[PDB]
């Protein structure tokens, strides 16, 4: 209704800022401002007053006095004014950005000395590390949901890449752990040209992990190519793309680099046909504001020997 709320600029690494009013019409003696961390409700809210006038009614803002937690904050700001009346001014939000680890899988089964060791957890391994992500406050996403990131606590993508049939363990999985409080979702990059096929996930599998509210089925390209050693840029990205779309009824938007083999060339392609993609170098994502950093983005890799502990301290 009146006034405008600012702070100090911040960027990624920020912890803390300065928030300030102008363009306030009341003369007022007080403004006290409402905030809340989106993530865990308007109902944990505090107030925090400044009776700073000189000063534009500023308040420190550090996120020390929210348990060091970081993402969105809601700001909702009213002024006193000497008799002690109440007057709505205007409200306002502040994103300390958070960081998304975006984990990746391969093979969900029990190695029997058939295919490469490392790209397979065991079922048992899979359910203890999702159940890790229940026990401690994770909030599961998909890309549907990037615009989500800083709005829930402990964000995180679980994701698999290729569609092996396996991947049916994990979706089992998941749906033994979802409950009233737990509800996991995950993303399948899958190899387009191998649906139906020997060893892959066949069209009722992923009808069925579509259809669940579990799965994001996303693309892997075509044939699994070394993109930057192919030329056939609208059939492995453009094509994969919509014939995924046939069979899942649902948007594809994202993709995963084959090989995690990427350069200026492949991110330009895939610009033009995905929001999002994912690499394999080492890492957790951070919004930073860089070019095109949505199609670059960083995942942690799970071996075949990792512990619930090595989980732990990959995503923590
Ligand atoms: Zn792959």
């Amino acid at each position: 209704e009146q006034g405008k709320i600012s702070y100090n600029p911040i960027t990624h690494e920020s912890t803390n800022t300065t928030i300030h009013m102008t363009d306030i019409k009341d003369t007022l003696t007080e403004v006290q401002y409402k905030i809340w961390r989106t993530a865990d409700g308007k109902e944990t809210a505090k107030s925090l007053s400044s009776k700073e006038k000189e000063k534009q009614f500023s308040l420190p803002f550090d996120t020390k006095e929210f348990e060091g937690k970081r993402g969105e904050f809601q700001i909702e700001a009213i002024g006193i004014k000497e008799d002690g009346k109440t007057i709505p001014l205007t409200k306002s939000a502040i994103t300390f950005e958070q960081k998304v680890p975006v984990l990746m899988y391969h093979a969900i089964d029990d190695y029997h000395g058939q295919g490469i060791k490392d790209l397979f957890v065991s079922p048992a391994n899979f359910e203890a590390q999702m159940k890790y992500l229940k026990d401690n406050g994770y909030t599961l996403l998909t890309f549907e949901r990037w615009g989500d990131i800083n709005k829930v606590n402990k964000p995180i993508f679980v994701t698999f890449d290729d569609g092996m049939k396996n991947n049916m363990n994990a979706f089992h999985v998941l749906q033994k752990l979802k409950d009233d409080t737990f509800k996991p979702v995950a993303t399948e990059y899958m190899i387009v040209n191998n649906v139906d096929a020997e060893g892959s996930l066949s069209t009722s599998d992923i009808k069925e992990m579509v259809d669940s509210g579990i799965f994001s089925m996303q693309s892997h390209t075509a044939t699994h190519a070394d993109l930057p050693k192919i030329t056939n840029y609208e059939e492995e990205l453009k094509e994969s793309k919509e014939k995924l779309e046939k069979i899942t009824g649902k948007p594809v938007i994202a993709v995963a680099y084959p090989f995690g083999h990427v350069d200026d060339k492949v991110v330009a392609e895939t610009k033009k046909y995905y929001q999002f993609a994912t690499t394999t170098k080492p890492g957790k994502f951070i919004t930073k504001g860089e070019p095109d950093e949505l199609l670059k983005m960083k995942r942690v890799r799970i071996h075949h020997t990792t512990t619930v502990e090595q989980f732990a301290s990959s995503i923590k």
